[PDB]
């Protein structure tokens, strides 16, 4: 209840009030990126978050209010920029000005070293953990503004201080070629010093990407809120007055009429007389944004393609996730990584904003088949582009190449020039040679859909091979337990884990306006619990979800299980229409499967079953969107994603069966038909199996099941035959109720008590009531 509130936390910043959410569960409302961009952080009491400038008990988390609204609403006077200790994704250096500018009248007196003592009254309390003492022992002079300190003779700015951090091992990484550095310190200490998180970065102050940013206020809720980015965003179609003047809270995506804001918008034709902050954000935008955002020699050729490579990111063809039909810019929740070290088995879960500043040599990512490589890949080259997030700043290039076939040894300057500049850029084998020698450690490549080292092109091949003459950095997108010919020659392997719920309820949030079918889901989901994983493995339920938003509402009222599963598998069926013949083989191989074991009572699944089932024979991609590597101590486990999807499966697969024409691929399907044999056997199988074989229209099916299910027979006995009619009429009336019925169900079942236990579908009584009923 009562902790140690203390007064401002100044060890506690953004990518530090991140990392403390390891500890948290990954079942909940609010998201991580979003309540640390709140300056809220985790201390762990019962299961609450406090903040780090004005501590509050906030624990309950809501849905139908965002963090800021909470942290506004409840206790308003620590935003108003009176100050804070807000760090950003700050690459610790961005901070470059004045290299020998204008100083204030040079207070290191460019000799003396007690007026660097004294020029510190202004030091401002957002550090003071740092002695000011130690800080100007070190040749630093503090410039002015926003606790950044200045080092003469070098004139090296860095800030963004905390507690701990020696300003004698940092003057030492950052800028090795520091006369004063040399002057005091030997060159032995130098190299101990160097040892640190960041790989080989030096003076980077410089660099084609920059774009100085302001103080990072927490009225920013996620990106595109720098007013220079958003401005560039319509330099290309929102070009043939209004355009400046948009810009109160825009930014342009689409066809020139859909402009959004932070939460959406563009709901009125432009160029009228219309003024930008028309029906004021049209009916404030429901709930009122954020107070209207707060009451509002070959060098020159690499720069070139520098600037092409950035302009073909920032367009709208990149920036694309949850690809089916709407409108998307605003979506920046991140996938969760956890490294896997080279030699001893050391998990070691790292975060989004802190694993872009370990990036230093060739490194691999793992993930599930549809698991969010591509959009990673995607994202990481974006945020370059975009750029603002400053710790990708110290690549001058990024390089996204999508190795899918395109890429038969041909060269890379032709892969190059015809997948990402498009129809402008001619750089040459020799300049790119020369670029990616010279430019070491600021290249960075994205390579998606790796196949493997002899389909790589010859330039490629020897960037990944030695990476000792060449220094550049890639990132390849690999399966898991895929990978095995680069294990020796990559550092740092990265594993995508798994998809938090929160990432999924937050992305439901956003695309929603009527905001009471994601909490109808949440509830009708936390009731189970057994389905808990699995489910969520991929990000790829989440567009299963939004695209059952095709007809109506995503919570049918109308047992949500089925419809769940079912727009699921119509959403993979849907994705890869383009190569769908191995898709429907997954699902009718490995579903068989599930079959065999809807009866045999067996859900661990391993290995040696699997060929008799006949999938996975040549490790195919497709089959990890079913099933995962739940146990690997030894004989791999195989276990789907919970009963429920075992009885569907199972259901989907039976229903395949008995539809084909097939002689005797149906006779199984009849065998696994019989076993059913009682009405308690109607009872336990379809108290989980009723409105799974029912669910398809299964014409061809629907007949030879429901004669099955009728000649069982050759209180609780007249109970079991209520219950028994009462699902052969639902399965029967589900489909087709004139071929099978009219010839099989005049034969035995028909039975009722008082009143209404006949009270089904209405047609001609029998004769009367089979002369005994
Ligand atoms: N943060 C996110 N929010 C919502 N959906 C996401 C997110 N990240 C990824 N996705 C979803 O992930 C899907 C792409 O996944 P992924 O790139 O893993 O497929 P893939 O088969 O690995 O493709 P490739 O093999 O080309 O990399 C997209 O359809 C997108 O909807």
């Amino acid at each position: 209840m009562k902790m140690k509130k203390g007064f401002n936390s100044q060890m506690r910043s953004e990518a530090k009030r991140l990392k403390t959410f390891e500890t948290y569960d990954t079942f909940r409302s609010w998201t991580p990126q979003e309540m640390a961009a709140a300056g809220f952080y985790h201390t762990g009491v019962r299961l609450g978050v406090q903040c780090f400038c004005c501590s509050l008990i906030l624990f309950g988390n809501s849905l139908r209010k965002l963090p800021i609204e909470r942290h506004k609403k409840l206790r308003p006077e620590c935003e108003f920029l009176q100050g804070k200790d807000v760090g950003n994704i700050g690459k610790y250096d961005i901070r470059v000005k004045r290299p020998e500018k204008m100083l204030r009248g040079g207070k290191a007196r460019y000799h003396e070293e007690e007026a660097r003592l004294e020029s510190f009254e202004d030091w401002p309390f957002y550090a003071h953990g740092t002695s000011p003492r130690v800080l100007s022992a070190a040749g630093f002079v503090f410039t002015g503004k926003r606790d950044t300190v200045q080092c003469f003779s070098c004139g090296g700015s860095l800030g963004n201080w905390e507690e701990g951090d020696d300003p004698w091992k940092e003057h030492a990484k950052w800028f090795p070629k520091c006369e004063f550095l040399q002057s005091k310190k030997s060159s032995e200490e130098i190299a101990q010093y160097i040892q640190s998180y960041e790989g080989f970065v030096h003076v980077t102050g410089e660099h084609f990407v920059k774009s100085w940013v302001r103080r990072e206020l927490p009225m920013v809720s996620a990106y595109c809120n720098d007013s220079v980015f958003a401005n560039e965003e319509l330099r290309m179609d929102m070009f043939k007055g209004v355009e400046a003047l948009v810009r109160a809270g825009f930014f342009y995506t689409g066809k020139k009429d859909i402009v959004r804001c932070f939460s959406c918008g563009g709901c009125l034709e432009k160029w009228a007389e219309g003024d930008d902050p028309m029906e004021d954000h049209i009916k404030f935008f429901p709930e009122c944004v954020f107070l209207q955002t707060l009451k509002s020699a070959r060098s020159l050729s690499e720069q070139l393609r520098d600037n092409y490579t950035k302009a073909t990111f920032r367009h709208m063809n990149l920036p694309e996730v949850c690809s089916s039909l709407g409108t998307d810019h605003l979506l920046s929740c991140d996938v969760s990584i956890i490294s896997k070290h080279i030699s001893q088995p050391v998990q070691e879960a790292l975060t989004i904003p802190e694993v872009f500043s370990n990036l230093n040599s060739v490194m691999c990512v793992e993930g599930e088949t549809g698991s969010g490589k591509t959009t990673f890949l995607k994202r990481i080259a974006f945020l370059w582009a975009s750029g603002c997030c400053p710790l990708l700043y110290r690549f001058q290039l990024v390089f996204y190449l999508s190795l899918s076939s395109i890429t038969p040894d041909q060269g890379l300057a032709n892969i190059i020039c015809a997948q990402l500049l498009g129809a402008g850029g001619c750089i040459s084998e020799v300049c790119l040679s020369s670029s990616i020698q010279q430019l070491q450690h600021q290249v960075l490549f994205l390579l998606d859909d790796y196949s493997g080292l002899a389909s790589l092109p010859q330039a490629l091949h020897t960037l990944i091979t030695k990476n000792y003459l060449s220094r550049t950095c890639l990132l390849i997108a690999v399966h898991t337990n895929r990978v095995r010919d680069i294990r020796l020659y990559l550092g740092t392997s990265l594993e995508i884990q798994e998809f938090p719920f929160y990432n999924t309820v937050s992305v439901l949030r956003k695309f929603f306006s009527h905001d009471i079918i994601c909490v109808e889901k949440l509830i009708i989901y936390f009731i189970d619990n057994k389905d808990l994983q699995g489910v969520y493995k991929t990000p790829l339920f989440v567009a299963a979800v939004c695209t059952d938003w095709i007809q109506n509402a995503s919570a049918q009222d109308k047992f949500q299980d089925v419809t769940l599963f079912q727009s699921y598998m119509q959403y993979l069926s849907l994705k890869y229409k383009a190569t769908a013949e191995p898709l429907q083989a997954t699902v009718s191989s490995c579903g068989q499967l599930a079959l065999t074991g809807l009866f045999s009572s067996c859900f661990e699944f391993n290995s040696d079953d699997l060929a008799e089932a006949g999938v996975d024979e040549d490790e195919k991609l497709t089959t990890l969107l079913m099933s995962k590597f739940t146990a690997q101590r030894l004989r791999p486990v195989y276990r789907f994603l919970g009963p429920l999807f075992q009885e569907f499966l199972a259901a989907v697969r039976l229903t395949e069966l008995l539809s084909s024409d097939r002689q005797e691929d149906q006779d199984l399907g009849l065998y696994y038909l019989r076993q059913i044999d009682s009405p308690l056997k109607a009872i336990n199988s379809f108290n989980i199996f009723l409105y799974y074989v029912s669910s398809h229209s299964s014409s061809k099916a629907a007949p030879t099941v429901v004669s099955h299910l009728l000649q069982l027979v050759d209180s609780s006995f007249v109970s079991e035959h209520l219950l028994r009619l009462a699902l052969i009429f639902a399965y029967e009336s589900n489909t087709v109720a004139e071929c099978s019925p009219f010839i099989l169900q005049f034969l035995r079942g028909k039975t009722l008590a008082l009143r209404v236990l006949n009270l089904q579908y209405f047609r001609d009584h029998p004769e009367s009531l089979l002369l005994l009923r």
